[PDB]
Formats: structure tokens, sequence, C-alpha cells
């Protein structure tokens, strides 16, 4: 029984250090079926599970003592231990894997499973986390394992994943990485750890980060052979240095302009054609990181010279157009020169927009270029791109009227539907394009239309010229495809509600206007059973159809609240059960870092299906929004994840978005799951998402508050281990009322404490709330709080 493995444990006793060469497999023989090794080692046979590993670690001591294959059996049997591993099997997976660490310098038998098995501890702890430093020091040294070299990130992930762990500026790794900054192996993976490096400015000086940018580029920027790990610092440089230099601008340059020159050099390191035209944004950013922390002429040459500079440079047009805006007129020449001159058409989009976007940039010549040279495009006035982008890119500069015809020619999103709003931006209240719009109604559906039927009334001036016409045309479009299969299924036709909310509300829209929209309601009732009954593949056309369902009341405005009113309230319960059927039915439906994250993602990585049911969960959240037609039928459904898991934890997550007494049960439902979360992952973020719904929920609430008071211990009784979501709690401490007791209607000293220790002073935020509408003693307390602040 339990001693059934004791023979394999005797075979493990005969798998012991010298005799492992024989009975390790014999120990593994009953461990092949894993009686009391995986399975009943869940019990005291965990010792045998430990023996399946620890004694397996003890197996290779004199077996592998030359006999590297005997340690491969240890590599195999400990794997086999963790392969079987119905029991915990983390015990030697800590120590022996720690005994397998950079301290074991590569026998490669230990290193394989070290980064391989990390995931749950890479999820849990690195704890130690300084071996990766030595391992990065070893990765800097002759021992190179990329997974291990990237493990310094995964250990930093293990340092970040369940455990949040940091410190020494990761210098033990950073110096190890500074040892890798010049020459080392497994570099890009060793540079995969640069995230922990990238984090270092935090709780620290980004000014210390600001000037430190100069360091590795000599063997990195100059010795450019590996670009893979290098870009990591570039943004940190761009940010913790160059945005810290943009903050120094707010407040290296030396570490900068030289590297910026080294980048201005690397600007040339970009070959161009369009294939070499890609990443110049980073340069365009670096340009925005050089200009605005006035070089435009070199680019005014570099974009005047032509893919090799220009596919780099004409694709970088946002550089000063975005990182700055309304810039100097030195390109008002390029506003001609390049207007003569792909990336240019991109720049043409980028600049013509930037031209519309520039306000205060000095010329009428750029404006003449805008008038003429864009007018030349406004003359050319045909592209899939420019006529979509670059034309509207200057199309917004106006809102030209030569398009009063092109308005009628706008029948057949970005090219088709985009300027219609800009046209609706050309008119507050020719005029016959309603048919062209009805022809657009025979054309577009397109996906762009979310505001369009709302925007329809903008130029309509409530004229009602097409009022039945394009509307029946939509009813005819509702006929245009009339089947169970209907494309642009009425979410795309739901603009009827919008135009109704436009016509009836923004100029009724729900119940009265439903007459035509009934076909749309039907066209929205069309595919409803098709997948839900099918429970078949490719049901996310409905998930795709949840986007007009993702167009809600959104509060209210002229059609804005009215649109879903004109739609969702207009048609609500009919497919609800069909979706509820789809709901409860589909209710069923660097690397060690990643699985650790996937372990942190255990809900997040869990269900890749029921996306439509997730969209139904969205639609249920939209049904939760519909609460603003059997709502409680949704609330009925809500027990589904509450019944549970992982995919259900994936599902139950949506609840954080989605009675308070009932919520108290959901709060209860969560609380079990809350505990079921070892919860050293960040889902307390999702908890804040719930906290809003909890607030939205927040008698039974007292219990729910008591239920909430549970989490009020959660890292507060931890009083540690998080330093992450605590804000949302103090945020959630707005208006509220051990770790759940003193803070109740107080939260303060914790927050006060939280201020200093955060990302340092990350917690400063909430103080508004304390004052938010404070009282005299509260002011006194807030004043008194300044002591805790002090």
């Amino acid at each position: 029984l339990v001693l059934n493995d004791l023979l394999i444990c005797c075979r493990q006793l005969e798998h012991d250090r010298a005799t492992e060469r024989k009975k390790e497999v014999e120990k593994f023989k009953r461990l092949i079926r894993d009686p009391e090794t995986i399975k009943h080692l869940d019990r005291d046979a965990v010792f045998r599970f430990l023996q399946k590993y620890i004694q397996k670690e003890t197996e290779c001591l004199r077996i592998a003592k030359k006999k590297m294959q005997e340690i491969s059996s240890l590599v195999k049997y400990f794997i086999k231990c963790a392969n079987r591993r119905a029991p915990r099997l983390k015990c030697q997976e800590l120590l022996n894997y720690i005994m397998d660490t950079v301290k074991d310098s590569n026998i490669l038998l230990k290193d394989i499973l070290s980064v391989r098995k990390y995931w749950c501890e890479i999820s849990q702890q690195q704890w130690l986390e300084l071996f990766s430093v030595y391992f990065r020091l070893y990765l800097k040294p002759s021992q190179d394992v990329h997974r291990v070299l990237v493990a310094r990130i995964i250990h930093a992930v293990t340092k970040g994943c369940c455990s949040q762990t940091d410190g020494l500026n990761s210098k033990f790794l950073d110096f190890f990485s500074k040892a890798i900054q010049c020459a080392r192996q497994e570099k890009s993976s060793s540079g995969l750890n640069h995230i922990l490096a990238a984090l270092t400015i935090f709780l620290k000086t980004l000014a210390v980060n600001f000037r430190i940018r100069v360091c590795e580029l000599g063997d990195e920027i100059l010795p450019t052979l590996l670009y893979i790990w290098t870009q990591h610092r570039l943004n940190d440089s761009l940010k913790e240095v160059i945005i810290e230099l943009f903050q120094l601008q707010i407040y290296s340059t030396k570490w900068r302009s030289i590297l910026y020159n080294l980048y201005d050099l690397l600007v040339n390191e970009i070959s161009h054609n369009i294939a070499v035209k890609e990443n110049l944004i980073e340069l365009m950013a670096d340009i925005c990181h050089q200009v605005f922390n006035p070089w435009l002429q070199i680019a005014t040459q570099l974009i005047s010279k032509l893919s090799p500079l220009l596919m780099i440079l004409s694709q970088l047009l946002p550089q000063q157009r975005h990182g700055e805006r309304t810039p100097y007129v030195l390109r008002c020449l390029t506003e001609v020169a390049l207007c003569q001159d792909q990336k240019s058409d991109l720049l043409k989009l980028w600049n013509k927009i930037w031209c519309i976007t520039f306000r205060g940039i000095s010329s009428e010549q750029i404006q003449a270029e805008n008038f003429g040279l864009l007018g030349a495009i406004i003359q050319g006035s045909l592209v899939e791109v420019d006529r979509e982008f670059w034309k509207l890119f200057t199309g917004s500069a106006c809102r030209p009227a030569v398009c009063c015809l092109t308005l009628a020619l706008t029948t057949s999103v970005k090219m088709g539907i985009e300027q219609n709003m800009c046209e609706v931006n050309r008119s507050f209240s020719i005029m016959k394009w309603l048919l062209f719009y009805q022809l657009e109604g025979d054309l577009e559906n397109f996906p762009h239309l979310v505001l369009e039927k709302i925007l329809v009334s903008l130029t309509m001036k409530n004229c009602k010229a097409a009022m039945n016409f394009f509307q029946s045309v939509p009813e005819c479009e509702h006929h245009q495809k009339d089947k169970e299969e209907l494309s642009f299924s009425e979410v795309e036709e739901l603009f009827l509600q919008t135009t109704f909310d436009k016509m009836d509300f923004l100029t009724f829209s729900v119940h009265q206007n439903l007459k035509e929209s009934l076909d749309r309601c039907l066209l929205g009732l069309s595919e409803q059973l098709l997948n839900n009954y099918s429970s078949e593949i490719t049901n996310s056309e409905t998930l795709v159809r949840c986007s007009r369902l993702l167009v809600g009341v959104l509060g209210c405005y002229c059609y804005m609240g009215v649109i879903a009113e004109e739609e969702a309230y207009k048609s609500e319960l009919f497919q609800k059960a069909k979706s509820l059927m789809q709901c409860a039915g589909e209710s069923i439906t660097a690397s060690f870092i990643k699985k650790p994250f996937d372990r942190g993602e255990v809900e997040s990585m869990e269900d890749d299906t029921n996306g439509n049911l997730m969209e139904v969960e969205d639609q249920s959240s939209m049904n939760l929004f519909n609460d603003y037609s059997q709502s409680t039928i949704g609330a009925i459904n809500p027990l589904a994840e509450e019944y549970l898991a992982a995919d259900i934890r994936r599902k139950l997550l949506m609840l954080i978005d989605s009675h308070l007494h009932m919520y108290l049960m959901l709060l209860k439902e969560l609380p079990g799951e809350e505990y079921p979360l070892p919860m050293e992952d960040v889902l307390e973020l999702l908890k804040p998402l719930s906290n809003v719904c909890s607030l939205y929920r927040r008698c039974k609430t007292i219990l729910n508050h008591v239920l909430h008071v549970v989490k009020n211990l959660g890292q507060s009784n931890m009083d540690s281990e998080n330093t992450r979501d605590a804000q949302g709690q103090f945020l959630t401490v707005i208006g509220a009322f051990k770790y759940i007791f003193s803070v109740r209607m107080a939260l303060v000293n914790c927050l006060k404490t939280l201020l200093e220790a955060d990302p340092y002073s990350k917690w400063a935020i909430l103080n508004v709330m304390g004052k938010d509408f404070p009282v005299n003693e509260v002011f006194t307390q807030f004043l008194a709080d300044n002591h805790h602040q002090v």
C-alpha cells in the first residue's frame, strides 16, 4: 500500500548513491506506475515522492561519481519524479535544483531541468534569486544556457511572479550582465534579463538611470552584432534616461547625444527598401528623443534622400510630427520637396495629418503646400491609403469642397467611411449623397460605422429627405442578405438603432423606431440560435458581433445613451436565453517566466474558447449593462464560474468586471477562489476591477464588506509580498465604513506607510481621497496624517 513503494524505496535504497546505477529504474519501476511516488505520495509517501526525487538526488551521489549518464539518470529520475509528481515533488525540485544551479560550471545535466522545471517556482519564487546573478555571472562566464541566461529575467520573473522580488539594483545580475555587457555568451537571453535591469530606475533614480545610458553601447551599439538584447535598454534609455532626459528636459547629452549620434549613425544602420523602412519609429522616437530630448534639416535632407534614407526617414515623419508637433518650418520645404517625393505616402499620411495637426507651425507656404502640394494630392485624390489617410490627413485641416461630389463618391472605412465624419465635420447641420450614402449603404457593410449612423444625422440637419429611403434601403440591406447566414449581422446593421437614436434621439429610437429595426432586431435575432444551438466552431462571429453589443449607452448623449437604447433595450431578452444557452453551454468552453506567468495566467491563459461566451460574458457584462428581459437570468447564469477553477477562473475573472447580497455570494464565490488563489499573482488588480463592481455593489453588504474584509487581510495581513495592488484597495477605501479592522474607515497609516514603501512613493496617489471631501477632524486627521506622512 503505502509500503508498496517501500520496495521501490528499497529499490530506492537499492537506488541509493552507488546502487542507483541498478535499482533507480527499479525504484522507478514502481515509480513507473508511481504507486506512492506520484500518486499515493500525495500522502506519508511524499517522502517517497521526496525519495522519488531527494533520494533520486541521493541516487546519483555515488552513481554519477565519469558516470555523467548516471547523473542523466538523476536527470531522468528526478525528471521522472517531476514527471510523475502527483505528489508535491517540489522538495528536491528546490534543493536539488538549487544543487543543480549555477552552484551545482556546466555539466548540462542539471542546467537543463533548472530552467525547464522553474515554471511554478518561476511562478512562485527565484526566493533565492541571486543564483541567476551567479548564473548570469556564469552566463557571462563560459557557462551559457539561454533559458538560464533568460532565466535571470525568469528568475526576475520568479522574483516577480508570485514572489515580488528585487534588490541590489540587480547588480549581482547587472554586473554579471555588465560582465555580459562587453563580451559573454547566451547574450540576448542574458539580455532578456534587461527587464529587471529596465526596472532598476524604480525605487531608485531614473536620473541615476539618466546618465548611466552610456555604458554597454560600446560593446552594444558600436559592437552591434547582437541587436536582440540591445533594444531593451534603448527604451529605458529612451525613458529612464532619455525620457529621464525628457525629464532632464523637464529638469548623461554626453551619454545621450553621443549615443544619439551613435544612433544618428544607426539611423544609417537602417538600409532604407520598405523592408528596411520598419523600425525607424524607434529612431523617430529617438528623433523625438533627440529633438525635444531641432535637428530636422538633416532629416529634411534624410527625408529628401530615395528609400535608403527616406524609407527610413519618410517613414519616421511622425518623429517631430508626433514626439513634437506643430514643429519648425524647415520641412515646409519638404512640405514641397517631399510633397514631390511608400514611407513618403506614409509621410504623406503622416505629414498631411501633421500638417492638419501642426497648429502654429510657421508658413502659409506649408499651407500653400497644403493648399497646392496637398492640393496636388487633393487633386490626385485617389489612393487606398492617401485618399484614406493622407487625403483625410489634410482632410481634417479643412474638416476640399471638390469632394462634395466625392462625398457622393464616398459610397464605396478609412477610405470609404473616414472623411464622411470629416464631411460631417465640414457641416454642422452636395446634399444628394444620401443615396450615395444609401449606396454606401449598398457599399460599406462597414466596421467603421459605430458613430456613422449617429454621424448620419450630423449633416442630415433633420432634413428627412432620405428618411425612409436609406432607411428602407437598410431594411432592404436587411433584405440585401436575408437568410439565417446574414453578413454584417445586425450589429453592423445596428447602426439603424444609431441612426434611430440619431433620428429620434440625437434628432422613439428604441420602441417606436424599432419598426424598421425589427428586421435588424431580427437580423440581430438571425444567427442567434445558429451557433448557440450548434455549439460549434467559429462561433466568434458572435464574439465579433459583440462589438455593437460593445456599443452601449456609455452614459448618455444625443444618440449616445440612446443607441443601445435604440438597440439593446430595443431588442434584449429574445436571444438572451439563446445566448444564455450559449453561456452556460460554452461556460464549459523569458520562458520559465512565461509558464510562471502562464501559472500566473492559470485563469488568464486558461480558456481560449468561449470567446463568444466571453463575448457573451461581455454580453453578460453588457447584460450587466442592460441592468442599467430577465436580468437575473444572467444573475442565474452567474453561479456558473461561481460553481467552480482555471477556465472558470478565466470566466470568474469576468465577474470582477460584471444584488450586493447576491454579490456577497459572488464575494463569497470569489472568497473561496480568493483563498484558492495562492494569490501572489497580481489578480488583486482584477480584485480592484471587482472592487468597482464591489463598490457598484457596495446588511448583506456588511457581510460582503466582511467578505471584503477578508481580502482586507489579504496582503494587509501579509503586510508584505505585494507592493502592487494596494492602491486600488486604498482607492477602494473611498467612503468605506486585524488587517481588516483598524483600516476600516481608516486605511490610512497603511496607506501612509505605503507611501514611503512602494515603488518608492508609488503610493502617494490616494491622499486626495482623505481630503476628497474631508471633515474638520478629518482635516485635523489629514493634518494628523501628515505626521504619518512625516
